């Protein structure tokens, strides 16, 4: 297996905010990703809003810092750090994309459940129904589970 996060308490923070979204709603998206692998493992994510954290998500465009530069609206929307130190575990997500609550644009929830998968140390899914196949596709966020791939992964890594 690849690298774990080698503890069960694990802290996340917000770097800044689409302004595609309301604030509100970037950290009511976040949240629920976060949830959603919680509910599946031991895992306990603890939010931080100074400091330093294990897991930071970022909103940036083009070339921003790692060596792995944003292509623009459309391709790539987001990718995410196996779990380690400093940039380790941290989650980024195209400024390019259009962030969403819903099915128009880029839904942010989906994407970042997907992102975390990797924060936390899973690939890509061959399965078309998991979260962690490599193709963005709206499904209805207030019926969206993972599926028993994505669960056979995440608790392969913990517990
Ligand atoms: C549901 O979440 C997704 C996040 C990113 C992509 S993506 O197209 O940017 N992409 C990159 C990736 O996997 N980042 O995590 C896949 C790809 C082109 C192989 C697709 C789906
Ligand atoms: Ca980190
Ligand atoms: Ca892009
Ligand atoms: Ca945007
Ligand atoms: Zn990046
Ligand atoms: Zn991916």
């Amino acid at each position: 297996m690849g690298p774990v996060w080698r503890k069960h308490y694990i802290t996340y923070r917000i770097n800044n905010y689409t302004p595609d979204m309301n604030r509100e709603d970037v950290d009511y998206a976040i949240r629920k990703a976060f949830q959603v692998w919680s509910n599946v493992t031991p895992l306990k994510f603890s939010k931080i809003n100074t400091g330093m954290a294990d897991i930071l998500v970022v909103f940036a465009r083009g070339a921003h810092g790692d060596d792995h530069a944003f292509d623009g609206k459309g391709g790539i929307l987001a990718h995410a750090f196996g779990p380690g130190s400093g940039i380790g575990g941290d989650a980024h997500f195209d400024e390019d994309e259009f962030w969403t609550t819903h099915s128009g644009g880029t839904n942010l929830f989906l994407t970042a459940v997907h992102e975390i998968g990797h924060s936390l140390g899973l690939g890509h899914s061959s399965d078309p129904k998991a979260v962690m196949f490599p193709t963005y596709k709206y499904v209805d966020i207030n019926t969206f589970r993972l599926s028993a791939d994505d669960i056979r992964g995440i608790q392969s890594l913990y517990g």
